[PDB]
């Protein structure tokens, strides 16, 4: 699709068999999702945004569908205010910015 | 142009007579620039991101050149760690996300 930006670019994602809403975010290096259970081990990461830093759990090689496109990669889980799809997964679905 | 997302989508902007580097950020509703002076009236605002909120100054009707394309809109000025071009100005340069 071609998505204009007059509204937030929200899409449906599927992770762990569950549908969630998430923001396509070119300003995010990484994908960050609200608290949920994911399989396997995690590693620590601290990420910085506009109001300071949050600690998150880094899960690697997680299967996630984004707007009907399959991706497999790193998902950070933590107290993010919104679910964000960052460039690590936007590149896997072939997204570009165009003007 | 077509901007891929392998790296941060940074562009040059001109604002307030100054050249700056800023991130094209589909996850940002508003445009937020590091502390600088702008002419005219402003009012305070609180904006929230990862980590929490920061206080900014809201200036309306500010002209900004983004990668060579002129646009006018509201600009928020405050202690953001990155200059971000949000949707309020991305729309005006005709930017879309495509996949
Ligand atoms: C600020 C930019 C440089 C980074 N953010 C992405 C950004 O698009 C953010 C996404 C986002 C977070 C949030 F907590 C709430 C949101 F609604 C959206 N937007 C934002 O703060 O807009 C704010 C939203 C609200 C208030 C103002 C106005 O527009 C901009 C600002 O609307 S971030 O959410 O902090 C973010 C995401 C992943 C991420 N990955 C990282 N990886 C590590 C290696 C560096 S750092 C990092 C930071
Ligand atoms: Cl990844
Ligand atoms: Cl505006
Ligand atoms: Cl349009
Ligand atoms: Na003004």
């Amino acid at each position: 699709p071609q998505i204009t930006l007059w509204k937030r670019p929200l899409v449906t994602i599927k992770i762990g068999g569950q549908l969630k809403e998430a923001l396509l975010d070119t300003g995010a290096d990484d994908t960050v999702i609200e608290e949920m259970s994911l399989p396997g081990r995690w590693k620590p990461k601290m990420i910085g945004g506009i109001g300071g830093f949050i600690k998150v759990r880094q899960y690697d090689q997680i299967i996630i569908e984004i707007a009907g496109h399959k991706a497999i990669g790193t998902v950070l889980v933590g107290p993010t205010p919104v679910n964000i799809i960052g460039r690590n997964l936007l590149t896997q679905i072939g997204a570009t910015l165009n003007f």
